DNA sequence: CGGTACCCGGGCATA
DNA sequence: TTGATTCATAACCTATAGATATGCCCGGGTACCG
RNA sequence: UCCGAGCCGGUAGUCGCGCGGUUCAAUCCCUGGUGCGGGUGCUAGUACCGGCUCCGCACUAUCUAUAGGUUAUGAA
């Protein structure tokens, strides 16, 4: 449910012209960025630190001892069990790390709530990173290790030999999760390779339930595989292969966005005791510091402002909280039919690399939002090329250059890494303290925020005020194929979902290869024409590609005794497109999908 | 000079 | 869908989790008394 | 290492066509849009009325940190 919402606004307009408020937070928000980087760098030092003999237990107190040693050091004087014995544990760590990195303490008052936020923070990107690519990152060993490149590469495909040994693997996949238990002759059975791979499986100790698979031990207790996520980076390390960051690493140096309450509020900003605090209404003490009036406090859908906001000095994250807060396959086309019939006008969208969404209905008024004019409206392109010319500029491009891999479980190479970092710490901090960062991101959001508003203005006026929008289900999410720029794919259903315009899923299953005019797809050609590579680079390179979004119908019945080129020629995306909205037109006419288009 | 008791602000804990 | 190994700093995207407030105490100062 | 969109043709619903011609749109500064009125500012000939610009009435628009893949750059 939506029980929270944000309307982000500058910080100029957000609050007051006080000068005192806005040094004051600006102040606060760097100390406690500062202090969660400085707080996840000690974390991954004492972790590294104490792999010597068994990896600790990292829980929320650990973090949250680890945040306060570092602000206060041993002037921290926890009341609880838990707490006190994990500050004698990290005690002895924080100030060589402190010393070696050269932090001082920063001993800041009234720190409560931005530690707590802070742990909360890093126990999430912990939990999230073993959730995502534990089981992802297993498998990619697994594969690694079976070089399943190189069988495919070197063995023939598509044959029967090669498929026992596929199905091999994905039998033995089931033994390594535990969701099948192994004979002994099956185990005995094992080649010298899967025999090796299931006892380094076996060596992370990894959970195990008695009626379901792993990743519903996953699920269910993620935190407990962080060993063996760790002891699987090592592995990695060991092997040679990639390494992947195991412990999330707060490294970045601009200024990040941090939590503001009103109980910051009142302790850094207006610096006015708690007894006084709790005498005056939290609108009125809000009205001290914002223009609760102006249009990005206003309330919708029930919800109010209540207090919370996230500022980086640039944009300020108004967040609307509704009254009832916790206090701290249907989406496709075939299931939606009766939202289309009764659409005023029916568009389908084919997304692709280039032509991100490309738009036709039924009247035949085409319509396309190409990746070129949104790098131009939202001005990435010019961004990245300011970003670069000024670490030119400032030379911060070769400092970065040669910093060593963060990911690397090795304490003497770490130490390395922090002593490089601190070389040149303050020219870095210096150049990304510039506004132009922020103010960058700022304007990066207003530009998204702009073409979707003109995006959707002209997708009205061509198609009519209210229209329901159809799109392939094709997503490159998460993955993005190499030599590929990425896309916006899946992000589009949340636009249309913002503006109130039906978003319906459709499969573009053998989409691209079938001629309208004919509903056939022998006569369909692909890649028959050669042309210089695009890529400028490529092109000196002196390669050549081979034309993918053009296609043609050797049909006979297609072409016309006048033609020359013997070939009905075709744009994929058009081609897409149609096939579409025929697609559709079945559907809605009851026949639904066209054969030719159905899956084998 | 020496000792007792109350209030305020902040530190720390927990839903 | 559309092109033909290791590291770092940005970005784009995608996915995950979290999105504040009240109470106890303690110690340091002050008022009061002997 | 580069790139806006529409229209007319070579095309016949054709190409990252570094194919030809033509129209307006953005490069700084800016949270976005939607329906109402006013104030008068500009746009048109005598209330006809469309459009652009501000004012304020109310409906709507979730961000943050981290990891992964990729891109740009700097190193290998
Ligand atoms: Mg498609
Ligand atoms: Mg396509
Ligand atoms: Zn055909």
């Amino acid at each position: 449910p939506t029980l929270h919402t944000c309307n982000k606004t500058s910080f100029a307009k957000a609050f007051l012209p006080n000068e005192t408020y806005r040094q004051r937070l600006l102040d606060y928000i760097a100390i406690i960025h500062q202090l969660a980087d400085h707080a996840s760098h000690a974390l991954k030092f004492y972790i590294l630190s104490t792999s010597t003999s068994s990896f600790p237990v990292v829980h929320e107190d650990t973090i949250e001892a680890i945040l306060y040693l570092l602000n206060k050091g041993e002037a921290w004087h926890p009341r609880k069990e838990a707490k006190k014995a994990w500050r004698d544990c990290l005690l002895p760590y924080v100030q060589r790390y402190c010393q070696i990195v050269g932090f001082i303490h920063p001993n800041l008052r009234g720190e409560q709530q931005s530690i707590n936020y802070l742990t909360v923070s890093m126990m999430t990107n912990l939990k999230v990173n073993v959730q995502e690519h534990f089981m992802q990152m297993l498998l990619r060993y697994i594969n690694l290790r079976f070089d399943v490149k190189g069988q495919k590469q070197r063995l023939p495909p598509k044959s029967d030999a090669r498929k026992a040994f596929f199905t091999r693997l994905r039998y033995l996949k089931s033994v390594f999760l535990f969701d099948v238990v192994p004979e002994l002759e099956f185990l005995d059975d094992l080649t010298p390779l899967e025999s090796e791979v299931l006892e380094e499986i076996w060596s992370l100790d990894l959970p195990f339930l008695p009626n379901d698979p792993l990743a519903y031990a996953i699920v269910a207790d993620p935190m407990s595989f962080f060993p063996a996520y760790c002891k699987l980076s090592g592995l990695y390390e060991q092997y040679g292969f990639q390494r992947f960051s195991a412990i999330p690493l707060r490294r970045s140096l601009i200024q990040s966005h941090v939590r503001i309450d009103t109980i910051i509020l009142y302790q850094h900003i207006l610096c006015i005791t708690r007894r006084d605090a709790e005498t005056v209404e939290k609108d009125d003490l809000w009205m001290r510091v914002c223009n609760l009036c102006t249009k990005a406090f206003r309330s919708r859908c029930g919800m109010h402002f209540e207090g919370s906001i996230t500022t980086d000095g640039a944009s300020v994250s108004v967040y609307l909280k509704h009254p009832e807060a916790d206090k701290y396959k249907a989406l496709y086309v075939e299931n939606n039919l009766p939202a289309c019939r009764a659409a005023e006008n029916v568009v389908v969208i084919d997304p692709n690399k280039r032509d991100i969404l490309y738009c036709q209905d039924s009247n035949g008024t085409t319509f396309r939002y190409t990746a070129n004019q949104r790098a131009v409206e939202t001005g990435s392109r010019r961004f990245a090329k300011r970003r670069e010319a000024m670490k030119e500029e400032a030379g911060v491009d070769l400092i970065e250059s040669r910093i060593p891999s963060h990911k690397t479980m090795n304490l003497m190479d770490f130490t390395r890494y922090l002593l490089v970092r601190r070389a040149d710490w303050d020219r870095r901090k210096e150049f990304y303290s510039h506004p132009a960062h922020t103010r960058w991101k700022w304007h990066s959001f207003i530009n998204r925020q702009k073409s979707e508003s003109d995006l959707i203005s002209n997708m009205r006026n061509k198609y009519g005020e209210n229209f329901t929008v159809v799109m392939g289900d094709w997503s490159d999410a998460g993955r993005t194929a190499r030599f590929q720029t990425s896309s916006k794919t899946k992000g589009w259903r949340t636009l249309f979902k913002r503006n109130r315009i039906d978003c319906f899923l459709l499969d573009e299953y053998k989409t691209s290869s079938v001629c309208p005019r004919c509903s056939s797809s022998e006569f369909v050609e692909k890649k028959f024409k050669t042309r210089p590579h695009s890529r400028p680079w490529r092109r000196r390179e002196g390669k050549i590609e081979k034309v993918h979004g053009l296609l043609g119908c050797t049909n006979p019945n297609c072409l016309q005794q006048a033609w020359t080129s013997g070939m009905r020629y075709w744009n994929r995306d058009m081609l897409s497109t149609c096939n579409m909205l025929l697609i559709v037109r079945s559907m809605l006419d009851g026949h639904g999908r066209p054969e030719v288009f159905s899956r084998s």
